[PDB]
């Protein structure tokens, strides 16, 4: 489903980030795994049976983002997708995540080739950013979409997390991201897709 | 396959999108109950499949036809895992009066298939409803975006009610899709619609079928109440 493609993954040492790396590798993708946590990221990539590199970086820093995408292109020549999980990495932390989403999205926009796919995570905020870039980048054929996980994994307390009576699994968010990066979703851009068991149905 | 061991009921199974879904779901290991009003078109469509499949001629706006088609599906296959209701966009490519009755009748079919699917689908099952966002202006889009009424309202209301049983309900909103019935469109109208989609082309039947397969398979087990637009970005602005 991702054979022949290079995907850059931010927040790749995180629970969800890691489930994505594993699923994308089994589906034939080559990977640029990016995270600020050096120790866990080194472990995450070592375990893969795929063509992969690990890049230590702070994606809220404009110079480090510039460096990250240059290394990806130097190694694999061409970038086909970006799954931005650091968008889900309390007031100041949210502001810094928004700054990182902006910087990764704009750089992905310039660097991604025709038919490429940008998946962000969360008119205003990350959704407004995705829809604005979806319009700017449709000329290149680049698709821009957003994934909004709900509560992702005592067992009884989790029943109240969503109408479906459970919390989500990291692998389920990773599965939504695969759909959106793959050629199965070539005509889908500007979409906000909730992976939350119905939690946001209000 | 991605639907192995699953039985799927497909309405509008002789149409362009419906038929591309039959072929894709069959290639992915599903067994199928193919439902449509046009007999000769449905008989030919099913005969070409190399899957476990029955064909049933029925009008899904008729409450007794709906009860019968679901009863037949259970008698044949024992249990039902998914419903892809492509009759929800029947006669999409076609006078205000005639247009309203098409939408009204389609909404009737969506109600009846949704309720019956809700009754018979088992834990972890998936009902995929449909609506069309091709040719819509500012108010049409607001109606879909708000999610309170029409097909999106139905799906979101049912998602809440069926979540206890473990059943997911989602809706597919195709934009302009290149089916055979779209050939008889004036070129000026086709181009007006292509020009309204940021990606600058029509969708293919197969692409709407892939969105439905995602929604019916176990890869979307935590997703319910969602409106998924397959419109090349047409509805963004």
């Amino acid at each position: 489903r991702l054979s022949g493609k290079t995907i850059l993954v931010t927040g790749a040492a995180s629970g969800i980030g890691r489930a994505a790396l594993d699923l994308f590798a089994r589906e034939g993708a080559s990977l640029v795994a990016v995270d600020r946590e050096e120790r866990l990221l080194a472990e995450a990539v070592a375990a893969l049976e795929a063509e992969a590199i690990a890049v230590v970086a702070d994606v809220s820093d404009p110079k480090a983002v510039e460096a990250v995408f240059a290394e990806a292109l130097e190694e694999f020549g061409r970038l086909h997708g970006v799954a931005h999980f650091a968008g889900v990495a309390w007031e100041k932390v949210l502001r810094v995540n928004l700054t990182g989403s902006f910087l990764v999205a704009r750089k992905a926009g310039e660097v991604l080739e025709e038919g490429g796919s940008l998946v962000l995570t969360g008119k205003l905020g990350v959704v407004g950013l995705a829809r604005t870039l979806a319009l700017e980048l449709a000329r290149k054929g680049v698709r821009v979409n957003v994934l909004l996980p709900g509560l992702i994994q005592a067992w009884e307390q989790e029943v109240g997390a969503s109408p479906l009576g459970r919390a989500g699994r990291p692998e389920e968010v990773a599965q939504a991201a695969l759909f959106l990066l793959s050629e199965e979703s070539a005509y889908i851009t500007g979409q906000a897709l909730y992976v939350d068991g119905g939690r946001s149905i209000v």
